[PDB]
């Protein structure tokens, strides 16, 4: 059937691989084997293997995409890695689907120039489209979970593939059943997403301040997508959130933070707390979300924090919620930095920050 | 209408398992999802309006239509193919819903077993989150194909965004019509797990488990017979519409004073369902418990009976109208909330006719 006579059905082998220049970070130890998987069929072949052999605490494959939500700790000197390159984006009516290893901003593109409304606020998220299910990836108001319809599964314990649908992805804020506190284990592989778009041509409702000001528009007007595009591409700049490889600002896993929910107590007490002398919030369907950006600076936190000095890590000048490699940063010294915003922004208000990126061999 | 079959005077009567309805001025029946569009697009913007409104029909099991409605144009869809693609199975609006089940079952694709025996299209079954023995199509379906009606507009709809509940969805104020349904089903041939009571004891098994789909489909059809619920031309508690009132979702203490009052009378427990949004009653609890019994009336030889096997299905007895169905269903309905304050909500489309 296929590339019967190679290992792993024919995917790239290579040793002794420096991983930090392929993370947007530019963190990571040197794997000792990196596997590259250009189809479905070698994401199979080459994890089954691995998996079946797979025996002590430091022979788990760290499966890689994009490299854009990883902190992986430069300790790892025995790391097997699969990567991700299963590409392939097909149209089928309003219907998009992305294999894995499809960049994600091209899947918007795609759906944008077939006059499909629905993708358009995620435009200059990094990273892969195989990606997305597991946090459920979203920026201004919208999120996968609001289009995608089923996604192509890998089981690695049995080896069993299916489609399974978006009710059965258990999507929430920033999390799915693939979601798991730990990042390496992923004994469930993203093969393919399915996506479901309007034909119509017209965006998804606007439902985030900033891009319906900067729009002129109302709250749930619809909008042409390509034109929400370059509005949200514009945002994301200001904040340093599209890629650029000359801007140290860039050099990070975006927000490190999730917004967290609290119960409305909460909110109403900061609500008067700081009535002396208005606090950000987002609906949520259990509680009040905060922005995590709001605590983080106000708890001393801020755009380039730490200030002084030639710190290899600091938050981001154009957007405080992202650690940044200056040049030369460790995992450590993102772990560290990370640690006291979240240690700081518990001490202010009580208030545990979830991080939001996915560290391999190290913690918080 | 891209080469759709046009009957005129067609009677609608022996197209419905209740066998209740007009003589259709004219019956376009289509067999592909392009005739199905073309003529719906012509129809509806043709209307001038009320009833120059086409009927979209399909199986017929859940429709009671007023026989004197002589002027109506009916579509009737009957695009039937049935696909299996890997763990998916997509089935067009008129493929016929229990083939749908076998068929699965057949490649060892488990998750449609506990909607065994359950009539009428695959088409209709989002429109009301068809299901039955703890299962919906909700817990599988993951697109619908979907002409908007208002726009002429075709395109695929996620499960998502058709918000299915208890007997609901989205399409039952914009009409469409479901042209084509997708299912992702379990590929290691195991069933869904087993959740409802009856089913589960007639197993011999435990809340939870899982069994060979066959075995569960076995089961459920002979429950089903037992309550007539599978088709069965003969008998006339099979004449019907199924389930004539859906299940009545009531606030928690609606539910309480129901069951205070059954235990104080000692006629208790009243059986009930987990709801996102209160308690779920079994309205069939409510219709005897209200007086009306299995195979009510027993008086004369009513044409419109309670089927004596399963009281909420209302039945032809031979010869009944649709007046008879909506006289014998208003009582049901009045009675029950008369006795115990619950206005219980019918199940079926009526087409020129009320409660
Ligand atoms: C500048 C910048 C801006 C950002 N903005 C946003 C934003 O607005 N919103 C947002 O949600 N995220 C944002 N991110 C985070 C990141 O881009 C997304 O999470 C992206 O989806 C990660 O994709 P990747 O392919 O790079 O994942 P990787 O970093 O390659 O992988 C990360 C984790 O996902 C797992 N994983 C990857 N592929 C699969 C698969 N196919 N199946 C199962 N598990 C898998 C990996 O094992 C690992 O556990 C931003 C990042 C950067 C650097
Ligand atoms: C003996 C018996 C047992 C039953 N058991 C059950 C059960 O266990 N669970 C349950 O839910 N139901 C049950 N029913 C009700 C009925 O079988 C289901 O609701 C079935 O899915 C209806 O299918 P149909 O094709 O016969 O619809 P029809 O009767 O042809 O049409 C019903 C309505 O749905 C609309 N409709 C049909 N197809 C479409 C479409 N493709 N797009 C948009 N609208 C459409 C029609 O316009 C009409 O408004 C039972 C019925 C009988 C007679
Ligand atoms: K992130
Ligand atoms: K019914």
């Amino acid at each position: 059937r296929s590339g019967v006579g190679s290992l792993f059905a024919g995917a790239h082998i290579a040793e002794a691989v420096p991983l930090a220049p392929l993370t947007t970070l530019r963190v990571g130890p040197i794997a000792r084997r990196v596997i590259t998987c250009t189809s479905a069929e070698q994401v199979v072949a080459a994890l089954r293997h691995l998996d079946s052999a797979a025996k002590t605490g430091a022979d788990r494959p760290l499966v890689f995409a994009g490299g854009s939500n990883l902190v992986i700790a430069e300790n790892l000197t025995d790391l097997t890695v699969v990567r991700l390159a299963n590409s392939g984006i097909t149209i089928d009516g309003n219907l998009v689907r992305a294999e894995a290893g499809a960049v994600f901003d091209d899947v918007v593109v795609r759906a944008i120039e077939q006059g499909l409304g629905g993708l358009e606020c995620l435009s200059g998220i990094p990273g892969s489209a195989g990606a997305t299910p597991v946090q459920n990836v979203g920026a201004y108001g919208a999120e996968v979970s609001d289009t995608i319809t089923r996604v192509r599964l890998l089981d690695r314990c049995t080896g069993e593939v299916r489609w399974v649908s978006a009710r059965d992805l258990r999507f929430g804020y920033r999390t799915s059943v693939l979601k798991h506190a730990d990042g390496l284990a992923v004994p469930t592989v993203v093969l393919e997403v399915e996506f479901a778009l309007d034909p119509s041509g017209r965006s998804a409702p606007l439902r985030y301040g900033e891009l319906i000001a900067a729009l002129n528009a109302t709250s749930g007007e619809r909008a042409d997508p390509q034109a929400v595009r370059e509005a949200v591409l514009a945002l994301r700049a200001r904040k340093g959130m599209v890629l650029d490889p000359t801007d140290h600002d860039t050099w990070s896993v975006g927000s490190f933070f999730t917004n967290p929910v609290v119960t409305q107590d909460v909110y109403e007490r900061l609500a008067g707390d700081a009535a002396t002398r208005p606090v950000p919030h987002y609906p949520a369907p259990d509680g009040v979300k905060l922005a995590a950006g709001w605590l983080v600076e106000r708890a001393g936190f801020g755009k380039g924090y730490p200030d002084a000095g030639a710190a290899p890590c600091r938050l981001s000048t154009k957007h405080a919620l992202a650690l940044t490699n200056r040049g030369g940063a460790t995992a450590e010294d993102v772990v560290t930095l990370a640690r006291a915003v979240r240690d700081g922004v518990h001490d202010v208000f009580g208030i545990t920050l979830k991080p939001e990126p996915v560290l391999i061999g190290c913690m918080l």
